[PDB]
């Protein structure tokens, strides 16, 4: 409760809020990029790099299809996807440089993270040692501590959304699920092996579901599996509930104590949720070697800087069908996007 930690989430609360309230619009147009990549599709959109024809810089651009959104329920998470994103910054968030929509698409260009998915590493080597993966989870909970001073609940951690940069550190992407919550919230959202037992039990829920998942990433990263892994979903989520959760014998004493706090089913018992929020965390044993400020300031050396050749390099990231980025003649769902 460091009065100098007050004021810097005061001034970041500020700060989002003014962007929050007028956020930016229509701040670029899909001519003035070249395609060079897929770099990953799903359900209703895809990412891309890009190049700024004008500048030469590279990009991710997330392209959404309006259509599909609509269909698949999507339309108030994009606009909070969107909306907060534009609002943010914060060393580990990854930055949106510019939005714009089209009669087809919505567009989030992104800065883009050459080093690729945490996940591709993780399963590329088995699992991180315990120091490795502290360095990785400090990130998150200053993160965290971010995000939820701004009344944000992130609602998506998972290896495969958080991206390695040149210097090692995460960037924490896609923000599909993020949400501006005071108080409770009821969406079912998230992935499967990460969610909380009260989202799975249809509550209210809040903040302390982010911290549920960091339990489950920091275990994932020092196991090199999920705690609740089973071969179906429906398997996976009685786990969850079960309050049941067994350690690998190299887990430290402090790591287990950690995750046992953190994967507390009864959310008003759970680290991060309790009178001292997010200290009870930070002053954990297992934390004891992690110096706070340093790695807000990016002065700590990480435990890796991911192998690439520059930023136009996509060798960290895999192959999928290029499919094309077509624009109807007919403006699609221009009520729905309004905001965008
Ligand atoms: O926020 C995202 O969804 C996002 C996805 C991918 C990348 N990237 O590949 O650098 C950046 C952001």
């Amino acid at each position: 409760e460091q009065e100098s930690v007050k004021e810097f989430l005061a001034k970041a609360k500020e700060e989002f809020l003014k962007k929050w309230e007028s956020p930016s619009q229509n701040t670029a147009q899909l001519d003035h990029f070249d395609r060079i990549k897929t770099l990953g599709t799903g359900s209703f959109g895809r990412v891309m790099l890009v190049k700024h024809k004008e500048t030469g810089n590279h990009y991710a651009m997330k392209i959404l299809d309006k259509q599909k959104v609509v269909k698949l329920k999507q339309i108030e998470h994009t606009l909070n996807e969107k909306r907060i994103l534009q609002a943010v910054n914060f060393p580990f968030l990854v930055k949106l440089e510019f939005s714009f929509k089209d009669n087809s698409n919505l567009y989030m260009v992104m800065e883009y993270v050459p080093g690729g998915e945490m996940f591709s590493h993780l399963r590329r080597i088995g699992r991180f040692s315990e120091p490795h993966a502290r360095f990785y989870a400090a990130q998150i909970v200053l993160t965290f501590e971010y995000l939820h001073s701004l009344d944000l609940i992130y609602r998506d951690l998972k290896p495969e959304n958080l991206l390695i940069d040149q210097q090692g550190y995460i960037q924490v992407t896609d923000f599909g699920f993020a949400k501006r919550v005071k108080g409770r919230t009821w969406t079912l959202c998230g992935t499967p092996e990460y969610l909380a037992p009260e989202i799975i039990l249809s509550k209210g829920y809040n903040k302390a579901v982010d911290w549920w998942a960091l339990g489950v990433l920091i275990y994932e990263m020092a196991a090199g599996y999920p705690p609740f892994f089973a071969d179906q979903p429906i398997q996976i989520y009685e786990k969850i509930v079960s309050g049941k959760v067994r350690f690998p014998s190299h887990f430290s004493s402090d790591l287990k104590d950690l995750l046992r706090n953190l994967l507390q089913v009864d959310l008003t018992k759970r680290f991060g949720n309790l009178k001292n929020g997010v200290n009870d965390i930070k002053n954990h044993k297992w934390f004891a070697t992690t110096d706070w400020i340093a790695i807000y300031q990016r002065k700590v050396e990480a435990p890796f800087i991911p192998k690439f050749k520059g930023p136009g390099d996509t060798s960290n990231f895999d192959d999928y069908e290029e499919e094309e980025i077509r624009v109807s003649i007919n403006e699609k769902c221009g009520k729905e996007f309004t905001e965008f």
